[PDB]
């Protein structure tokens, strides 16, 4: 009757949604759109991902079997299989909604079609599927609203062999929300791996780590004000974590060796120094009152507790001629004091995570053979509270790139493929490249440009920064406030900012210490000069392929994490995958009207349907129109001319049909108004059964 999705009985907006539900309600998971994949999430183990259903999708086309493979990959991902080139895929659709389920697809289509034989091939096809519970611990972390709300910018690369099967891979992460460990909103929690360790070990071992049975006693844990939770079982998870580590390749002997590194950080973490009455009037510096805590920091280091604070809390600088001589230093203010405190306790974790995941691959990675590389993307989800804050801005900023990404690819790169395939193409109006949100934050006189401008004015607080935005803009589109835009919804200490299709009002709390975070080499040198596989171990063999220039005031440092992301996107052939979360109850058959419609809107997918093609009603592909309506008219046989325009004219002229009603472009027929469709279909029925 009707295969694929671009042959709906009614190509209306209403039918689009109504049919989408009926599809999901008729054993139809994925959905197509001019070669665009959309999927959902069951949120449980569904008996559909193994051998059985894979044999179905093997040696067939898109227009034959249900949505799953989409021929584009078969005519692109495979196109570079013989032409010997690299690949890369991007995925999105909330967090914890399988990017575990969307990636699951990529593999089970790759294999089988790939190869077999090797007994070590079907085994590794099991460990990667057992990585779902594994990845559900590291990246994932419970938020105030969403439970499985991961929070990280990961770009995993799958390496392969000379026959066409995986061998290993590496992991890359962007600037981390490194404040997650010590600071957060009340009710929320940090990564699970930590809390699952404190209540899984024995007091005997906790003493070796230097931990005491008293949560309020600490600070990082005190700031939260919550530990024991009825929902999640603590003692039951620990044993599962051990299995995960042992199953991969982390024996207890290695675990203990790693815990010392983590336990060391805990000692250097639990130190929020008190007021130091060194000054005279009202201001002050920093000095230790709770010594046993700072002593613990130097305990694992086994160095002069005092000397340690002489180089950190006090900034020493000389340089000139040779290169630097550390001893004379500056007691900095509280703001810069707590600044270095954070920059230190937070940077060590970024280096750890990178070295943690990388050194694990050292064992997993294959040495037997080499091969090409393919990338995969995975990021946090879309969350919106009735309130907002600084962290919301940076997360939304990441989305601004993801939306721009498609625009640069599915709207631009693919558009260039139109003229590369040798098709009569004519530039059709496409919604602007929204450079109003790009040029406003790159070249001089810009958002992040003025953001770094206000941040470097040390004394200037977040409140003053707000005023620095209004004056510079409040005229360039996509930016408002309570002063200009008369809207009571905006507070006196908040501001308005537009994104895609809606409005978001942010708070000012944080920003300062939340952003900069930069760490100089005057605090690292004294520490990496030690002799201990743990102390210097925190700082791997100098510069893990990420240095060039070390000392740079934040701002730029963040640009690197975001620039390194773009530079590696404008030189590869990417693939796109979207995902839509059903509901907030893990139900595989329930629709939350208001929530669903919103998800389809802020992503701008139906606009990508109309605009991409052009903007009208009924549309059909030439490539698919040709090999379908062959047995209707004459002179449309192998004796054809070649052009898709003159041929069609030869077709419609013999049956009296106006030519202006149809037009030729890339691969889409254009007949305006709906009635014509019902007119065409019927006319093909009252004269030929």
């Amino acid at each position: 009757g009707v295969p694929d999705f671009v042959l709906l009985n009614q190509i209306t907006e209403n039918a689009f949604i109504e049919n989408l539900t009926m599809r999901h309600k008729s054993d139809n998971i994925y959905t197509y759109i001019g070669d665009v994949v959309i999927s959902t999430n069951p949120f449980k183990n569904l008996n559909i991902y193994k051998e059985s259903d894979i044999k179905a999708y093997n040696g067939r086309y898109k227009y034959e079997m249900p949505p799953h493979m989409y021929a584009l990959a078969n005519d692109a991902y495979r196109s570079m299989r013989q032409s010997q080139e690299n690949q890369c895929v991007i995925i999105s659709g909330e967090s914890g909604a399988g990017k575990t389920e969307a990636s699951k697809k990529i593999m089970q289509f790759l294999t089988f079609v790939s190869s077999n034989q090797s007994p070590n091939g079907e085994r590794i096809s099991k460990m990667l599927l057992d990585s779902n519970p594994l990845l559900e611990a590291f990246g994932n972390a419970k938020t105030l609203r969403n439970d499985n709300s991961s929070r990280f910018g990961k770009y995993m690369e799958m390496q392969f062999n000379a026959v066409g099967s995986p061998i290993g891979g590496k992991i890359t992460n962007y600037l981390l929300e490194k404040s997650r460990v010590v600071g957060r909103t009340q009710g929320e929690r940090s990564f699970h791996i930590f809390y699952q360790m404190l209540k899984g070990l024995s007091q005997s071992k906790l003493d070796e780590l230097g931990l005491t049975p008293n949560a309020p006693a600490y600070e990082y844990l005190k700031k939260s004000g919550c530990f024991d939770v009825s929902t999640i079982d603590d003692s039951g998870e620990f044993k599962i974590i051990v299995k995960a580590m042992e199953t991969l390749g982390l024996k207890e002997s290695d675990q203990n060796s790693i815990w010392r590194i983590l336990a060391a950080i805990l000692h250097i973490g639990n130190i929020t120094f008190a007021e130091a009455a060194e000054q005279r009037t009202g201001t002050t510096t920093v000095k230790v009152s709770d010594t046993k805590s700072l002593a613990a920091a130097a305990s694992c280091l086994k160095t002069d507790q005092q000397s340690l604070s002489i180089a950190l809390c006090y900034r020493s600088i000389s340089t000139g001629v040779g290169k630097r001589c550390e001893v004379i230093s500056v007691p900095m203010d509280c703001n810069q004091a707590a600044y270095s405190r954070d920059a230190l306790a937070k940077a060590l974790y970024e280096r750890l995570f990178n070295w943690l995941v990388s050194k694990i691959n050292t064992i997993i990675n294959c040495t037997t053979e080499k091969g090409p590389v393919i990338g995969i993307l995975d990021i946090y989800g879309f969350e919106v509270f009735q309130n907002n804050s600084f962290e919301q801005l940076n997360i939304n900023f990441c989305n601004e790139k993801l939306q721009q990404l498609f625009i640069e690819l599915t709207l631009k790169s693919e558009q260039e493929e139109y003229v590369r395939e040798g098709i009569e193409w004519k530039n059709i109006e496409y919604f602007n490249n929204k450079p109003i949100c790009e040029l406003i934050e790159k070249k001089p006189i810009g958002l992040i440009s003025l953001l770094d401008e206000a941040c470097l004015i040390a004394k200037s607080t977040d409140q003053t920064f707000l005023d620095s935005i209004c004056k510079q803009f409040e005229k360039n589109p996509h930016l408002q406030s309570y002063v200009v835009s008369k809207d009571r919804s905006i507070g006196d200490t908040c501001f308005r900012l537009k994104h895609y299709a809606g409005d978001v009002t942010y708070d000012v709390r944080g920003f300062l210490d939340k952003n900069k975070d930069t760490l100089f080499g005057d605090l690292i040198s004294s520490m990496q000069s030690s002799s201990d596989p743990l102390v210097q171990g925190l700082f791997p063999p100098t510069r893990p392929e990420d240095s060039k220039k070390r000392p740079e005031t934040a701002g730029s440092q963040f640009r690197n994490a975001m620039n390194a992301l773009i530079t590696t996107l404008l030189a590869c052939s990417p693939h796109y995958v979207r995902c839509i979360k059903s509901n907030d109850n893990k139900q595989a058959g329930v629709i939350d009207e208001d929530r669903v419609r919103h998800q389809v809107r802020y992503l701008g997918l139906l606009e990508n349907v109309r605009v991409r093609r052009a903007g009208f009603a009924g549309r059909i592909e030439y490539t698919r129109f040709y090999n379908r309506y062959k047995m209707l008219c004459k002179k449309t046989w192998p004796s054809f001319n070649g052009t898709a325009k003159q041929a069609t004219e030869l077709i419609l002229q013999q049956h009296n049909i106006d030519k202006e009603e149809i037009r030729m472009g890339k691969t889409k027929v254009f007949i305006r108004n709906p009635t014509t469709l019902f007119y065409f279909e019927e006319k093909r029925e009252l004269e030929m059964p």
